[PDB]
């Protein structure tokens, strides 16, 4: 009984979605997406991770993310949905565009 | 060195730790700090950042809006060592400025 | 909307922040926090940058070592508003975790 | 009676180590260093100060810095050398190589 509506698995929607995060990976059902990012060091992730919460308390979206020393291994979804929503995917670009300082 | 399990000197640091648990083999210990939102859970973890950065020694943790599940072990060492619990302690120390 | 040095409004919330100064002209209010150490001041600023994000509003600080020299205005109203004050009773708080 | 050996002013080692960090401005009679950093906004900035901080701490060395919104104006000096020494150069050398990821 999710109060919010999920973005249906393959509805074109989602599909143009995730095009704007091509290195994001569907889960089964498409209800989430996953990506590991990978830095020099824990200095560099710790960067990253720092932007990105500035980001997630902004718009109140917040990633499930693991870190171990360099990597950041996350997964996004919306509980309230039981799925994806487009706030899933403007946090995965917004992700992908702090990264991107790194390479 | 790597702690032995149930070793009288790992016994001896858990006592320091009391809210850690002791995994399968004691290979790690383990807490999940709970906090009121995600502002405060990332406040203690950014205090932890910088001892961790400092001491170059590095928590295995898992963070979802206000929680953060924490998993600590020696990587090269294929189990415990002093440095975990010394982490472990400055992690307690750093929460409970929430309580 | 800016409040006028003396107003009714700003002497009020002035009241919620006590260990604030109010400057010349009531332009801006000032607070200097003193830690422990970096790591304390750190997790202090890290709790205060994730909030100024947030509500869009920022402090002017100064940070060396263990102390945070603050001062609040608010840019395009040449003065102060009901954010510098909201800002303060935050950085208040988040302070409040190190006594 | 400073404990510490400052580097004096115009020495060749300073200047070495200034030419490593040319975006760095000497102040009067070489006793410290100034650089003012500017972002796109504060969440960038934050994402530089975070790892400047973590460097900061694990050398124990800090920065006299001053932060409004996308700027920080920052200010290095070794207050027990009463001027610049080799731990100076170092931290204004890694907040460069933090600060080229948003250029
Ligand atoms: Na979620
Ligand atoms: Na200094």
């Amino acid at each position: 009984m999710a109060p919010l509506a999920r973005l249906a698995a393959n509805s074109a929607r989602l599909l143009q979605l995730h095009k704007t995060v091509p290195q994001w990976h569907l889960t089964d059902g498409h209800l989430s997406i996953k990506r590991k990012f990978q830095f020099s060091d824990f200095n560099e992730a710790w960067g990253f991770m720092s932007r990105v919460a500035l980001y997630a308390d902004k718009v109140d979206h917040h990633p499930n993310w693991y870190n171990v020393y360099n990597t950041v291994d996350v997964e996004l979804s919306t509980h309230d949905a039981a799925g994806l929503t487009e706030k899933d995917f403007a946090l995965a670009k917004f992700m992908d565009d702090a990264a991107k300082n790194f390479e």
